[PDB]
């Protein structure tokens, strides 16, 4: 029984009218209607699933808004009452770093991206689901304990996380993120604490600047249970297939998470503009059929996928769609892109792929 999010008000998240920041006259940045973070991509995505007839497979949950007491979980006090602010300012505004927005009442989409989280999470681990995907918007992992960032304002997979150690009692939860871009908010969030296993893979310093080495292993009690997988730019299927069966699955097996929940973004593909990595629909699917596999073995399948990034409003619903085909088990649409992109490459495991991968497998032992 799997589970599936939409909120009608993730597509209606405010990208403004410029590119990445705003427009702006000076510097000659035109007005643009499509941001490179525009809501519309993750929106074809949910129709996709819908007119794909993938919907009739799922069980929609609704997303119920996160509490202050569920993002005090990961975030600061500071951080929340900030976030009161910033969105009830007349016009809304910036969050901290220039470039994240909230409009005004841009709370209440951000507490149901990270409560559609929260909300999965929470009926997978009664057993009343096997897994799901939350398709929300805005993202989560860039926002470290005391701030957002990189279009997240909550980090809605750690306010998952938390909700499933303070409130349902699981020792131990592990959160693997396979958006192209560094999750160091998610890195940040649980530093020194060993309860919640952070796993990044992504390409290396494309997002933040000088972030995710695979020397970035936590402290204290929770030292070796951060993991950095950077890849260089090019890497594709067989790069992100191999550092799945090398690190990320031996990883899991080794810390014996009581939940997986994974930060499924698909800026990684062939076609994204946010980053350089070739990976397609199909490398998507592996890595989604490989991390539900490894749910079933060590998990009793306790699986939550949460959205993160992915910039393609062409190509990502396609790359979507296959993660969900992979949890319903019904697989009845062709990646038209297929035989376009398959040509590209990406599918041969360059010796500078294996050699950045080889560079984590030591860090295994201190799991
Ligand atoms: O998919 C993503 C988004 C990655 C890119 C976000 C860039 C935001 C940005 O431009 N931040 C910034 C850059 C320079 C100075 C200040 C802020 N998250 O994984
Ligand atoms: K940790
Ligand atoms: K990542
Ligand atoms: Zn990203």
């Amino acid at each position: 029984a799997i589970g599936y999010v939409w909120n009608t008000l993730y597509g209606w998240v405010d990208t403004g009218t410029g590119s990445l920041a705003a427009a702006n006259l000076t510097a000659r940045m035109q007005p643009i209607s499509h941001h490179l973070a525009h809501p519309d991509t993750k929106r074809r995505f949910h129709e996709l699933v819908c007119a794909s007839g993938q919907i009739e497979h799922l069980t929609p949950i609704a997303a119920v808004a996160a509490t202050d007491a569920d993002i005090l979980r990961a975030h600061s006090a500071a951080h929340l009452e900030n976030m009161k602010r910033v969105s009830n300012l007349p016009t809304g505004g910036d969050t901290g770093d220039g470039i994240t927005m909230m409009g005004n009442g841009g709370l209440e989409i951000a507490r149901l991206s990270a409560g559609g989280a929260v909300e999965l999470t929470r009926r997978v681990a009664t057993g009343e689901l096997s897994a799901g995907y939350a398709l929300v918007n805005p993202p989560g992992h860039h926002a470290p304990h005391n701030a957002a960032m990189g279009f997240c304002i909550f980090n809605n997979t750690s306010v998952a996380a938390g909700y499933a150690r303070a409130v349902l009692g699981m020792e131990r939860v592990a959160i693997l993120d396979w958006d192209v871009h560094h999750g160091n908010g998610t890195q940040d969030i649980w530093w020194n604490d060993p309860s919640v296993l952070t796993i990044s893979l992504h390409q290396h310093l494309c997002f933040p600047p000088d972030s995710g080495y695979s020397t970035e292993r936590g402290a204290g009690n929770g030292h070796g249970y951060n993991i950095n997988v950077p890849l260089p730019p090019g890497s594709g299927n067989a790069a992100y297939l191999h550092a799945m069966d090398q690190v990320v699955l031996p990883a899991l097996r080794a810390y014996r998470p009581q939940l997986i929940i994974v930060g499924s973004g698909f800026d990684a593909s062939m076609l994204d503009p946010l980053a350089r990595m070739m990976v397609t629909a199909d490398g998507f699917r592996q890595m989604a059929r490989r991390t539900i596999d490894c749910a079933a073995d060590i998990c009793d399948g306790r699986i939550v996928f949460v959205q993160e990034g992915g910039y393609s409003p062409h190509y990502l619903p396609f790359c979507g769609l296959a993660v969900i085909e992979e949890l319903t088990g019904v697989r009845s649409l062709p990646d038209p892109y297929h035989e376009f992109l398959a040509g590209m490459g990406g599918n041969t495991l360059l010796d500078a792929e294996r050699a950045a991968i080889e560079e984590i497998v030591p860090l295994l032992a201190d799991i």
